[PDB]
């Protein structure tokens, strides 16, 4: 399906440098036209996401397009396999559908035939202009093996890190998480963020998402003993019991190959 997507700024814990850099990227064109003009600026046609699963990189591209009200396309990379014009048709319909968002998700796959896959994606992003409203976002959990004509001027415009959360930015997507949910004045999310050190957005919302489902099925029995004879919160008890089923999803080792790759970047 074709969409605006919901999920908002909002619905993101951390990552305010990158959230800045990105609402500029797509305010700026709309925003300062005249000045855009001026100087010869041409709009950017994309960016690519990398980073270790589970941190935000596919919020952020719905994010992008729930500012610019534009419809969203996610294309998974394993997908296109089954035939060169199936990147034929995307893009098709990635136009037709502007101002859109195309999202090309698990691109690592493809970097391992699947060559010209490459070099059609290749192919359609230099044969579409700015003008025609689309905007292409690529994801990957493999920095190190990114082909880098994909980066070249004219093609995707930057390569932007999506680190595993610090403290600071676990206590935000914990909050970002139960921001319209009912949670009792006995819970502590600085302490939470102080004991998963390592954990992942998703690993953090799995907790969020078990702990609300016990108030909920604990609501269920209470009512059906009563019946024998104001909303329930989620409590500190209901997060005690959901930690036990939690741990990291992403080793240390991995976490090491990613920082390394970033720090000489000198990102
Ligand atoms: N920065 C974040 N803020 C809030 N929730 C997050 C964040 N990162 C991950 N999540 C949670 O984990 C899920 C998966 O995140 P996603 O962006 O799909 O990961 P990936 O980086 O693999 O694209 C999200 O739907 C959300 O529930
Ligand atoms: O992540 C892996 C390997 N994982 C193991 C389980 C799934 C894939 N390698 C890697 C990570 C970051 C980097 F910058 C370079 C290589
Ligand atoms: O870190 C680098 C260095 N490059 C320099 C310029 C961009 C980063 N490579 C790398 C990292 C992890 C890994 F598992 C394999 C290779
Ligand atoms: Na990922």
């Amino acid at each position: 399906v074709v969409e605006v997507p919901q999920v908002t700024w909002e619905d993101i814990g951390g990552l305010e440098d990158v959230k800045r850099e990105l609402q500029e990227l797509v305010q700026y064109p709309v925003e300062h036209p005249d000045k855009f003009l001026k100087f010869g600026m041409t709009p950017s046609k994309g960016v690519l996401f990398y980073g270790p699963p589970g941190c935000g990189k596919t919020l952020l591209a719905k994010a992008i397009a729930n500012e610019c009200q534009a419809n969203f396309i996610s294309i998974k990379g394993p997908e296109l396999l089954t035939s060169e014009a199936n990147v034929r048709e995307i893009f098709d319909k990635a136009r037709q559908a502007a101002p859109c968002v195309l999202f090309f998700d698990e691109l690592d796959s493809i970097a391992k035939a699947a060559d010209r896959v490459i070099n059609q994606i290749l192919t359609e992003m230099d044969g579409m202009s700015t003008k025609k409203n689309v905007f292409i976002i690529g994801a990957t959990n493999r920095p190190d093996i990114i082909d880098p004509a994909i980066l070249r001027p004219g093609r995707l415009d930057q390569l932007i890190y999506i680190p595993l959360p610090d403290e600071k930015s676990r206590v935000a997507i914990l909050k970002a998480n139960l921001r319209k949910s009912p949670v009792a004045k006995d819970v502590d999310l600085e302490f939470l963020a102080k004991m998963t050190n390592g954990f992942s957005g998703a690993d953090l919302t799995e907790i969020c998402q078990r702990a609300c489902k016990l108030a909920i099925r604990e609501s269920i029995e209470s009512e059906i003993r009563r019946e024998r004879e104001p909303v329930p919160e989620i409590r500190r008890d209901h997060f005690e019991e959901a930690m036990r089923f939690a741990r990291r999803s992403v080793s240390d080792n991995d976490i090491r190959k990613y920082e390394m790759f970033a720090q000489t970047l000198q990102q």
